[PDB]
């Protein structure tokens, strides 16, 4: 019930990732790494790239071996290329073991890396189907449930200040925590409500009503879902269908009515900035996102804040504004819940009971009127038809 | 062909660059000269050095004039020290007319001139803007033309053989025509058709679209032009900017599967080799870079063949077999647009209208199934946002 081991060993926001640290090779070679649940590689930077300070140095580590064989991974957006091989490799605030896993030592990247976000590489926490070259290549998560006795199970508790963080603040500041093999029960409030992973390759859900400010999105509950939903903590945005997109914007345009933003700020693209401490909360709309419970004909909801939705960005004149944009944007590959969705949450990848856990967080960004909730059941009915095949 | 007198004034090869005679000084001491698109400063050895077997002596001409000011110039490879002043100066094969032209007289030098070249001196045809020391020093063309009624324009035939040409053979070949003032027709077939010259400091131009084998490279257009991408004469290779040479190279690598090269070779620093007469040019793929036009929304393309981008180069055994050098490079400093793949073009550099003209060259070097070829329009919209901006 605590694994006070674990308990914040993350750090960065959702604009750059959060990352965890990791060793790899003997001796081993510390390198920070982005923890993504939406892919299923384990690779590293393994050459000089401007943005890094530091790299795997596979001529260094005794125990390296050389698959010899190249990988390619084109991401929704960003891609490496890399070669692949197998090391030791060890969390430092984990579990205290040590796994051979296979590691792609990223030679070439396009749009990758990221400046100033602290990290060297992505461990990929989903599962083999999706796994580059194929399914052969197993993740780091499956390593490492075959080769110790850690439950096959991990949970994320995502942390978003509230505000900006400068460059030596979000080095310093505790980002969340990475439970691996348990669920801490100090980093949530209430009960936890799960979903079922439909598939067993993203961390696959189905979303069965939508609502803004209580007002039913309206729409045949398929679109939600088409072509799938994720959960995806390497994303920064909530990502919607086109069709569902351009309906939530107009709901969400209608509630904040009394006041008018530029389309740059719809699109995600431009801040908008209000004197210090003034952010109009209240003019925004909370949403609801209703999710595929356990029981038959059952769903659950959990309920999202303008505080999440809205990514506090430094303004461009470093002024005291409070600043922000709109982290909800478009998307051709299907619902993806993001980071700024996940922050409002403790969520639980259950791997072994093939669900996913969701947990009011205790770090959650909030106001004195509004809170994010998790709450149920209610009854729905045809679910599995809100899923796209 | 209306220039007669130029047509065949060039001689020298990619690999060591193109040269054109001049003479300098009165009584005329006459030198050969590089002529490169790339740079703005003209200057001529004026001192012994192993690789030259003549140079500039001022205390023997009566029109030199001293400007007590030394000069020091790095190129992105070699670099030269010397020392400033101006004298009379001529092109033998080219406009009947003597200029005074500032001469840096290069005293020190190194890794610039090169063994065998058969070349004394460099000819920047750039714009004062990248002159050293700063852009108060005239370049000559900008002399020539001040000075002269010679158009402000130049032409480039550059010819590749095709094949290695020997000591003596280099010598005696023809490598190509620098038309000074004007566009000589029978120096290209089909149509030119002209790009803007973006900003006037080095020919600066910009690639709109990049093909390998008809298929789209796929890349954010800006990226072709990280931080610029210019037309370089004096550069053997087309370089190109990191992202888009491991692009480029990925692609050229599946274009041509059906071989396996070594990684020496795609590293342009290992030459390939083939049995006399075999070499399968029809595996490597065409790249075609498509280039802003003069029309709003419109481009035009330029298509390059291996012949092209794959540099003759003599066998270490001096076999009978055809050997060759990848010549495409990764840079630092954006695209260049080298002497390998001017020599598929008759280019324009139309200083006067700023732009720059391509036209299929006649002395390009092809197969009996492919030939480079320069064709448009084609509709392109936002290409000014394909220009990249400190
Ligand atoms: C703008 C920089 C990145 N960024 C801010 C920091 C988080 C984003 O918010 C962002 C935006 C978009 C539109 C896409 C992605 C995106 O592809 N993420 C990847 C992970 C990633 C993180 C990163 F930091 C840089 C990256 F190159 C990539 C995730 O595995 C996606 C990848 N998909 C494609 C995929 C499918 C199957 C197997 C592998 C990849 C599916 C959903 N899971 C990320
Ligand atoms: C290896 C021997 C040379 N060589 C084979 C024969 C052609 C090459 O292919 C080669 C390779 C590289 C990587 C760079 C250069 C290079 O700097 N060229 C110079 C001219 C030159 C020719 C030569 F013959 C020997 C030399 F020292 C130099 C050109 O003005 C470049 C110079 N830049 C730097 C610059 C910028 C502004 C003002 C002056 C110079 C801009 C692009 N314009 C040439």
């Amino acid at each position: 019930g605590s694994f006070v081991e674990m308990v914040d060993n993350l750090r960065g926001k959702s604009g750059q990732g959060y990352y965890v640290e990791m060793t790899v090779g003997s001796p081993p070679q510390t390198l920070n790494i982005l923890v993504d649940t939406g892919s299923s590689n384990f690779a590293v930077g393994a050459a000089p790239h401007p943005f890094l300070h530091r790299y795997y140095q596979r001529q260094l580590s005794s125990t390296y071996r050389d698959l010899r064989k190249g990988v390619y991974v084109p991401y929704t957006q960003g891609k490496w290329e890399g070669e692949l091989g197998t090391d030791l490799v060890s969390i430092p605030h984990g579990p205290n073991v040590t796994v051979r896993a296979n590691i792609a030592a990223i030679t070439e990247s396009d749009k990758f890396f990221i400046n100033g976000s602290n990290w060297e590489g992505i461990l990929g926490l989903a599962y083999a189907e999706i796994a580059r070259p194929d399914d052969s290549l197993e993740p780091f998560f499956d390593s490492l449930v075959k080769q110790t006795h850690v439950p096959n199970l991990f949970s994320l508790q995502l942390c978003g200040a509230g505000f900006p963080l400068n460059q030596s603040e979000v080095l310093a500041s505790v980002g969340g925590s990475m439970i691996i093999g348990g669920i801490d029960h100090s980093l949530y409030t209430g009960s936890l409500w799960y979903t079922p992973i439909r598939r067993e390759w993203y961390y696959e859900v189905i979303i069965v009503r939508v609502e803004i400010n209580g007002q039913d999105l309206k729409m045949d509950c398929k679109e939600y879902n088409y072509d799938k939903s994720i959960v995806d903590s390497g994303t920064t945005n909530l990502r919607l269908p086109k069709k569902v997109f351009e309906a939530a914007v107009k709901s969400i345009k209608a509630a904040s009515s009394t006041e008018k933003f530029p389309d740059g700020f719809w699109l995600g693209e431009q801040l908008v900035c209000w004197q210090a401490g003034t952010t109009p909360w209240n003019i925004f709309p909370v949403i609801s996102l209703y999710l595929m419970g356990e029981v038959t004909n059952q769903s659950f909801r959990i309920t999202i804040l303008p505080q999440q939705y809205l990514r506090p960005v430094e303004d461009v004149a470093t002024s005291q504004d409070d600043c922000y944009k709109f982290a909800i944007s478009q998307s051709s590959t299907g619902t993806v819940m993001g980071a700024v969705i996940m922050e409002g949450f403790y969520v639980v990848f259950d791997r072994a009971r093939k669900r996913i856990g969701f947990a009011v967080s205790a770090c959650h960004v909030h106001d004195e009127f509004r809170t994010a909730a998790v709450e149920g059941p209610f009854v729905t009915l045809d679910m599995e038809d809100c899923g796209y095949n």
